[PDB]
């Protein structure tokens, strides 16, 4: 599993001191490990990124759909508001002309009460005159 | 270049030139591969974050507009509720006005009766008072 026997031959590898071989293999090993470590790290990031991207793309999809519905509800409300505002305007007009009618009746009834009291007063005067003439008639008989 | 990072000066000069070239080439190939992986990862990271950043703005923009639309919709129901209560209360009031109007006419026809009746009593009062006057004349 040695990296050094790959690069050099058996004749020139054996010409290297133990110490020297140990240093080279140590460093060549570390380079092999970093390569695999980088490739390992890249995949962990890759799956994490793609995973996060899917889920936030999901949220957008839901948001879009919710907006479409809300916009549709707004428009439905605006229509029934417009229809009811016309309903109300006509109901106000009908009301304020019923107000007019009420005041007319209140005026009429108040006036006819005024006349009643006039007929009342005039009757009292004729009655008072009546009894006075009645009494003057009792002297002359 | 690279053979200096592995071995000290006095022991690396003890290696033949062909051996030095063979190690040096290999060491460089691996470092070239490492720096390649690092470059690869850095650019992928930068693309990955930008792609996420963009759609995040797209969501943020969409959620803001969902908030705007929800408020308007809520306020629209609000307007429609107050308006429905106006209608309801006005129908009730109009109903009562109609009933009062009908009742008022009944009263007016009643007051007319009392008027005619009083005028008839007054007319008779004038008749008896004239009769009484001419009778006084006769007696004095």
């Amino acid at each position: 599993a040695a990296v050094l026997q790959q690069v050099l031959e058996r004749t020139e590898l054996n010409k290297l001191p133990k110490s020297v071989q140990n240093k080279l293999e140590k460093f060549l090993a570390d380079q092999q490990s970093e390569i695999d470590g980088l490739k390992g790290r890249h995949e962990k990031f890759k799956v994490e990124s793609e995973q996060q991207y899917m889920e936030i793309e999901k949220r957008l999809s839901h948001s879009q759909e919710r907006l479409v519905n809300e916009t549709r509800e707004c428009q439905s409300l605006r229509l029934e508001l417009e229809k009811l505002n016309n309903q109300l305007k006509a109901l106000t007009e009908k009301n304020k002309e019923l107000e007019i009618a009420q005041d007319r009746n209140i005026a009429i009834q108040s006036q006819m009460t005024r006349t009643k009291e006039e007929l009342e007063a005039e009757k009292r005067d004729l009655i008072r005159t009546n009894e006075r003439l009645s009494q003057e008639l009792e002297y002359l008989t």
